């Protein structure tokens, strides 16, 4: 574990973290994608052998020695609000498992079903929860990537009021 384990938020390409592993944001299928799983399709091609699992799960592939944890978040587009919710806060408890298992001291994350799973809402506040629910108890340091301003201060500001 982190001898103070902490959250950290950075805006910046999660395929260039400074952690010991990544969770991309995947597909159901392992497929390349966009977005976050595209950039980590660049970065660990080699992560995507048998990488496909289903919503709401995580599946961890290594690319050499380098965990990549594929967490599948629903598509709010195909979801009800109810069972898509219920999906997402199932796909970060599977990911604490993944991270837990592994014996990392640190793990890159982003914020699933934010991009193109949204359906179209704002969705930072459900899955940054979501994601503390799941994180709270592991003792890795985490550091959560995002690409939009104001999204980092939003995340920055939710970390800074719970210490
Ligand atoms: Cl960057
Ligand atoms: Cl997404
Ligand atoms: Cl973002």
């Amino acid at each position: 574990g982190a001898m103070a384990p902490s959250y950290r938020v950075k805006r910046m390409d999660i395929a260039k973290n400074d952690e010991e592993c990544v969770v991309n944001a995947a597909n159901p299928r392992g497929l390349p994608g966009d977005g976050v799983c595209k950039a980590v399709y660049k970065k660990w091609p080699e992560s995507f052998k048998n990488s496909a699992t289903p919503v709401g799960t995580a599946k961890t592939v290594m690319c050499g020695t380098y965990p990549v944890i594929h967490a599948v978040g629903p598509n709010f587009s195909n979801y009800t609000e109810s069972e898509g919710d219920r999906e997402l806060a199932a796909a970060y408890r599977e990911v604490a498992k993944e991270v837990t298992r592994l014996g990392v001291n640190s793990v890159a994350i982003p914020l699933l079903s934010t991009g193109v799973y949204s359906g179209g809402k704002d969705r930072l506040t459900q899955s940054l929860n979501h994601l503390f629910t799941a994180m709270d108890s592991t003792d890795a340091d985490v550091v959560i990537y995002c690409r939009d301003k104001e999204w980092e201060k939003k995340i920055s500001e939710a970390i800074q009021m719970r210490t």
